[PDB]
This record gives structure tokens, C-alpha cells and sequence, in this order.
């Protein structure tokens, strides 16, 4: 009898992922786990058949259900566009779901044993909390299509008071405007989620900003931080003898390359999408990190692998030539929302074979088997030979028989 | 004098370490060996306050008329900044003025010695950085929204057409903070031709990154006006030089270029290239040892400086009587890349020679096992660096002074 799951908001996606997501669905999720799966095609021609409505159903539905796992999905610009014959270019499903739900998104490297990282002082993880709201991923910009002038008004609701700002006055030619904005609340949040987090394992937080530049937008982040470790945190955290610094971005990313790991890094929205990606690769791969946006709510997550759709290797797989993607990411998104769907619901069994599957990814790739990428950091690329790594499908295949093992075993 | 007649240099003074170590380097590098005409400027944080940061305007005008700027880094002030030195006004800062004004792409690249091991394993060949340096985050109009309401943005046409109006946001509840921030055509295509010509003349791939996914227009202008360029003009000699450009989105390029062994030139948006500058001087070694050249558009003019800041923490540490050891490469590279333009622009051989010999009493220094701690502890990591692994600020400009005395004797 498999075991009983209860209800997750599944996102399926694009190109080598989407590939990926059905045969770890068909290998390793269903055999196993009879879930209430609610699931949303965001496939980009799906989102474009629906008006991309099916993106926000599902971001309903995981403040419904409170669990979602979402494959890498196309963002798209002109060049898919002319590629799927869209409508629309789209908004990035990813910044809807996230606008919807807010929270912190936290990622964090998959570590293996045996890959040697390209970063030589990390001994210890690096946690960046992502907020997941506002910035650039809610901007609205435009093209400026000749001289002229760019002004953003503020009007308050008890419409008393109002204030015009020059952006630009464009005297020759035009260019590129844009505003964007964030919330004090969801700033807030953000804060409450980092400052826990540090708490929760024990290590010093740091957030960076760039508040010399933008003195009144950074400065609120660093504000609200500040004045919020003050009133709620402080004496914890000299308890654990762990401290709460502001650092400029710049000088934040240099001491993080420096280091020797072990503390949580508040980003703001684009950085923590950056600087994530950075600290994945340092480590390992890209294919080796966890994401799970953990809403303010305290009960709502949503789990993603932290890259993209992999078009570069999809294009080998449509030409039929051989590819070795990682799926480790996209395995523990899976993972991660069965882990939180059986802690909402104390279901023993759920936790179980959540934590099992992590441990097959990671005990296969210590044993030796793993994909080009990880092939790539214990040899080199210029020394990798096909000897050194299994094939997509067959790195599921293995994964799928040591699952199998484990849990025969375990029974 | 009998010293070189080096000619015509802005000077811009800085703050705090950067400060102490910018004259020294005058003292003991430059001006026993170079007779100058210097126009100097004070942007110090105190005479940037007295002047009502006129002194930083100037500056700017001034390397316009002379083709060549030296800088010290400066206090950007913030709200603690006001305060720590009784403030008229939180100043801008006053890179971004200067480069407002003038224009171009701030070409960033690290200073390498064969004994400093690298954090990042793979680089072995340079990383160049061309960070655009106009606009975005950095001439941004930004403010607090003290509560609900509506913030919008409007393009008025100067040609009296109509008028259009976008929503930014609808705050429904609390406050929060808004921006605008843009870019210009002309500025973005000059950044697209020194870009191309900076991968050409290096004979290396060039990638830009952007955002363009999620900034449709925004970045997409980046993107279609560096495309357009390059079909336009560059495609057929980078064909000839075996090179390539390339689009990538940011989170993927910096993950590409940690993983890269190096040897392409990285076009960077304003912001990209503030902050992966940091990323990659640390990952080859130090933030002291990374040059900094604002090549402006017109082919002529050059502002050099050190990428990094006025070291605040150090200096923190001599206003308390302990011993410092910050490294002062950078900014002797800002004089000697600052007297090469100068040299080039004049045609005087004896200011390129010094100007070499200069970088190369550097490189051999530190070769030869004088360094500051930060690149003692690249070699031997930071808890096991002892004083005598390294020398002091003064010491290492002192060793530096004797080694450039006894290069320049040899070589007459
Ligand atoms: N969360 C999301 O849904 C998300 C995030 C990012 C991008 N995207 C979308 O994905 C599409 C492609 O974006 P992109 O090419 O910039 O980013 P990407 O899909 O993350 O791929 C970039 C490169 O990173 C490496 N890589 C990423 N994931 C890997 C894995 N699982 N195994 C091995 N290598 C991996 C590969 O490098 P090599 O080429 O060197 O092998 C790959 O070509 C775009 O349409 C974008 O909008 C979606
Ligand atoms: N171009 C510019 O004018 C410029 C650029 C950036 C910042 N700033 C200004 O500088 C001030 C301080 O900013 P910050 O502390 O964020 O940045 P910073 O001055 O670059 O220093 C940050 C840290 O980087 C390391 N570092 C930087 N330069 C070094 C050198 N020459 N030798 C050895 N280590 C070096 C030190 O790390 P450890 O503490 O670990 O030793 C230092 O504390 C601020 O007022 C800011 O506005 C100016
Ligand atoms: O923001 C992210 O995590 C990925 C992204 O930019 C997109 O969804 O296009
Ligand atoms: O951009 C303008 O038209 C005026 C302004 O705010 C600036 O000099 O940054
Ligand atoms: O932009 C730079 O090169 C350094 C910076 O942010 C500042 O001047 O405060
Ligand atoms: O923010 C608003 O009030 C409407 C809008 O532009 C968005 O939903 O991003």
C-alpha cells in the first residue's frame, strides 16, 4: 500500500525540466505516494492557450492547500514569442505566484561529500533568504520613445497631499524609465523571517543593501531591520553569541566569497535571484540547491529547484544528441513540499520517504554516480570523460533502484 | 626640475584610509620623479559639506578640459554619515556625479602576481569587467510612501503629444518606498561600441547580461541596441578573430563566470557591474588589487580610481592606535593608469616608462614576498598569517618606494 499524502499543488513546466519533472513523478513520487495532486500546467503554451490564468489558479491554490511544488518554467521575451506564436510576452509565473503569496525565498546548496567546490573557503552553507516580493520582479517600465519628460507622482489616499518627482527629462533622443516600489509590511516580514532563521540554526545574519545610492529605498530596509532586531531579537541573539549586521552589497559580496560560510544572507529581491545562482555554482552546481519560499503566514510554502528551464541542454535533446542534466533540484522540491505537507499534517510515514528520498540523491552521488556537472567538479571539465558520469535517464534510472532499496529495506 | 614633465592631472582627494595612502603614494611614488601641473580638488567628505559638494561639480569640468582624472576613493554619505560629521545635506555620491557628468563605461580588471592564490579555482586567465556608468540605480529618484495611496509614472512628450500615465502601485495598506530610475539611448549604445571594441582589441568574447526576462523594456533596450550594434558593425570582425558575443540573463552569467577559467569581457548594467566587480576582485585575490577606468565616449578622456572604498574599517583601527596593513595597489594604479593616458595623450615616452615601472615595482614586490595581510592571507589563509608574513600600511609604501627608486637608477 503506498502511502497516503494529502493535498499538493503541482506546477508542471518547459523544456528539459518538464522532462525531468514527468520521470521523476513516473520513477519516484507515484509508485510510492498516493497523493491529492492539484495540478496546474504552467507550460508557456498552456499559459498562453489560458491568458495566463492558469498561473494565478495555482497560486490560489497553494494559499489553499498551503503546499506547492512548481517546476522551472519560460519567462518570455520577443524571442519566445516568434518561438511559441504568443500572444502576450508573458510575466514571469514565478514573479505572479510570489507577488500573490509573498514571503522569504531561502536557498541553499545541496552539499555532497565527495565534489570539490569552486569556492575554497566554504566549508560551511551559505543561507540566503530571497525576499520574494516587489522590486524589479513588480516593475513597471517602458520604452522612452523620444525627448520629453518622466515624472512619478505620489497622491495619498485621503487625497490631501500630493507630491510630482522628475524622474528624467530627456532633452535628445529617448531611452528606458521605469518605477518600482516595495511594502513597509512585507519588508517587515522579510526581516522577521531572516532574523528566525539565523536563530533557527545559529548562525550571524546579514543583510546588504546598497543604502549610500538609494538613500530613502535601501534605507528603509535597513530601517525596519534595524529597528526590528532592537524591539524582538537583540537579546536572543546575543544569547546564542551570534550578531545581526547592515553591509553594502558590494562589500557583502567580497566577504561572502572570503569566508568560511555559516550565516544567513538577507537579500533583497534581485539580489538574493542573483547571488543565489553565484553561490550555487561555488559550490557545486546549479543543480544542487534547494528553494522553498516560506510565506509570512507561517503555514504556506512553495518549493522549487533555484534554475531555469535548461534550454541549452534541451536544445541537445531535441537534436537527439546525449545529455546528462542534474535533477537533484528538481528532485528536492519534491522533497522539501512533502517534507512541509507531512509536518502540517503529522503524517509519519510522509516524513519518512521524504527524508529517504534525499538520502538515495546524496548516498548515489557519494557512491560515484552522478551527472556530467558534478563529473565536471571532481575532474575538471577538460578532464571529464563519459566513463566519469551517467546520462539524464540514467542517473534516474539509478536513483529510481535505489529508492527502491531503501525503501524494501526499510520494510 | 629635472624631473619628468608629466603635464596636466585632476587630482581628487578622498577620505578615511584611502585618504592616508593616496598621499603617500604622491610623497613617495609620484612627485619625486614627475613634476606635474596638478589641478587638485578636495572631494574629502568635510570640504565636499563647506562647498555644498560644488568642489565635486568642478572636479568633473575639470577632467573635461584636461582629458585626465586621478581619484581617491570618497564617503558616500547616509543618515550615520550626517551625523558623524554634522552634515548640511545627505551629498550624492560623488562617483555617481562625476560619472553622470561624463559619461562612458568603468572597465574593471584585477591586478595579478604569480605567487597570490586565487578563492575562485578555475580563473586562469583575466575576467574584464565594462560596467556602464550612467544612470539606473545610480541617478535614481527614490523616496519613502508614508501610507495608502497611489504612485504613478507619466511620459509627457515634448512634442505636445499625448500625455501617458502608468500605475506603479495601489497601496491598499501601509506605506513602503517607490523609485524611478532610467536610461539613455546615446548612453547605451556608447556603452555597446566600447564593449565591442574593448572585446576586439583584447581579442576575447563579450557577454552582456541583463535582466530582460522580467525588465521587458527596460533591459530589452539593452539587449536590442547591443544586437543591433553588433550585426551593424562588429559581427564580421569577431568572425575574423575567432570570437563571439553573447545575451545572458544575469543569474545564469554569474554563475557561467564562476565556473569559467576566465578570458572574456563581461558588459555590465550600472548596478551588475558595481557589485560583480567586488565579487570578482575578491575571487582572484583582494579588493586592493583590482584597476578601475572610466574610458569616456569621446576616445580621450579617462577617470581612473580603485574600485574599492575609503576602507572605513581600517581606518576605525588607526584612530585607535592599532597597527593597519591596507593594501595601497589599487590606488597606485589609479596614478600610474591615469599618467599612462596622460602619456599617451602627449606622446612622452618617459612618463609611459614610469608609469610602467611603476606597475612593475608593484607586481615584483609582492612577487618577491612583500605584501600587506590581505594577500598574506590569500597564501596562507587568515589564521595562520603571522606578523612577519606581512608588512605594515607605511612599511609596504615605504618597500615600495625603494624598489621604484632602485628601478628608475638602473634604469638611466
Ligand atoms: N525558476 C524558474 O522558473 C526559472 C529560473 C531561471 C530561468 N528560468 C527560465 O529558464 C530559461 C532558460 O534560462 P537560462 O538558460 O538563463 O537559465 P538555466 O535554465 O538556469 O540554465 C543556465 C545554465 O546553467 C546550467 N544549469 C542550470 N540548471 C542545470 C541543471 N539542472 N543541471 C546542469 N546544469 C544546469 C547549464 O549550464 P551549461 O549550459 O554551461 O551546461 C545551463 O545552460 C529561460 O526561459 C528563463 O526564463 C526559469
Ligand atoms: N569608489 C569609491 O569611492 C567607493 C567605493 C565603495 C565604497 N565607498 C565608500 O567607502 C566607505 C566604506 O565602504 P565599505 O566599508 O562598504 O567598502 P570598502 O571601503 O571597499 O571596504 C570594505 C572591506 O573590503 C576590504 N578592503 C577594501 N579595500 C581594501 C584594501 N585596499 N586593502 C585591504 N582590504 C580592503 C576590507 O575588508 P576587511 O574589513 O575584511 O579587512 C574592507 O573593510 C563608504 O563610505 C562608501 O560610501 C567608496
Ligand atoms: O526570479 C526568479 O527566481 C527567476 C526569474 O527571474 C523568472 O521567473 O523569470
Ligand atoms: O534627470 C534630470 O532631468 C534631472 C535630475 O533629476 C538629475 O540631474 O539626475
Ligand atoms: O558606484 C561605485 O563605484 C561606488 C559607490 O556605489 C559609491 O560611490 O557610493
Ligand atoms: O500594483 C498595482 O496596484 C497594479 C500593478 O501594476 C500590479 O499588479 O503589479
Amino acid at each position: 500500500r503506498k502511502i497516503q499524502g494529502g493535498s499538493v499543488v503541482e506546477m508542471q513546466g518547459d523544456e528539459m525540466t518538464r522532462i525531468i519533472w514527468e520521470l521523476i513523478k513516473e520513477k519516484l513520487i507515484l509508485p510510492y505516494v498516493e497523493l491529492d495532486l492539484h495540478s496546474y500546467d504552467l507550460g508557456i503554451e498552456n499559459r498562453d492557450a489560458t491568458n495566463d490564468q492558469v498561473t494565478k489558479d495555482a497560486a490560489e491554490a497553494i494559499k489553499k492547500y498551503n503546499v506547492g511544488v512548481k517546476c522551472a518554467t519560460i519567462t518570455p521575451d520577443e524571442k519566445r514569442v516568434e518561438e511559441f506564436k504568443l500572444k502576450q510576452m508573458w510575466k514571469s509565473p514565478n514573479g505572479t505566484i510570489r507577488n500573490i503569496l509573498g514571503g522569504t525565498v531561502f536557498r541553499e546548496a545541496i552539499i555532497c561529500k565527495n565534489i570539490p567546490r569552486l569556492v575554497t573557503g566554504w566549508v560551511k552553507p551559505i543561507i540566503i533568504g530571497r525576499h520574494a516580493y516587489g522590486d524589479q520582479y513588480r516593475a513597471t517600465d517602458f520604452v522612452v520613445p523620444g525627448p520629453g519628460k518622466v515624472e512619478i507622482t505620489y497622491t495619498p489616499k485621503d487625497g490631501t497631499q500630493k507630491v510630482t518627482y522628475m524622474v528624467h527629462d530627456f532633452e535628445e533622443g529617448g531611452g528606458v524609465a521605469m518605477g518600482m516600489y516595495n511594502q513597509d509590511k512585507s519588508i517587515e516580514d522579510f526581516a522577521h523571517s531572516s532574523f528566525q532563521m539565523a536563530l533557527s540554526k545559529g548562525w550571524p545574519l546579514y543583510l546588504s543593501t546598497k543604502n549610500t545610492i538609494l538613500k530613502k529605498y535601501d534605507g528603509r530596509f535597513k530601517d525596519i531591520f534595524q529597528e526590528i532586531y532592537d524591539k524582538k531579537y537583540k537579546s536572543q541573539f546575543e544569547a546564542q553569541k551570534i550578531c545581526y549586521e547592515h553591509r553594502l552589497i558590494d562589500d557583502m559580496v567580497a566577504q561572502a566569497m572570503k569566508s568560511e560560510g555559516g550565516f544567513i544572507w538577507a537579500c533583497k529581491n534581485y539580489d538574493g535571484d542573483v547571488q543565489s545562482d553565484s553561490v550555487a555554482q561555488g559550490y557545486g552546481s546549479l543543480g544542487m540547491m534547494t528553494s522553498v519560499l516560506i510565506c509570512p503566514d507561517g503555514k504556506t510554502v512553495e518549493a522549487e529547484a533555484a534554475h531555469g528551464t535548461v534550454t541549452r541542454h534541451y536544445r541537445m535533446y531535441q537534436k537527439g544528441q546525449e545529455t546528462s542534466t542534474n535533477p537533484i533540484a528538481s528532485i528536492f522540491a519534491w522533497s522539501r513540499g512533502l517534507a512541509h505537507r507531512a509536518k502540517l499534517d503529522n503524517n509519519t510515514e510522509l516524513s519518512f520517504f521524504a527524508k529517504a528520498l534525499e538520502d538515495v540523491c546524496i548516498e548515489t552521488i557519494e557512491a560515484g554516480f552522478m551527472t556530467k556537472d558534478l563529473a565536471a567538479c571532481i575532474k575538471g571539465l577538460p578532464n571529464v570523460q563519459r566513463s566519469d558520469y551517467l546520462n539524464t535517464f540514467e542517473f534516474m534510472d539509478k536513483l529510481g533502484e535505489n529508492l527502491k532499496a531503501k525503501l524494501a529495506q526499510a520494510k
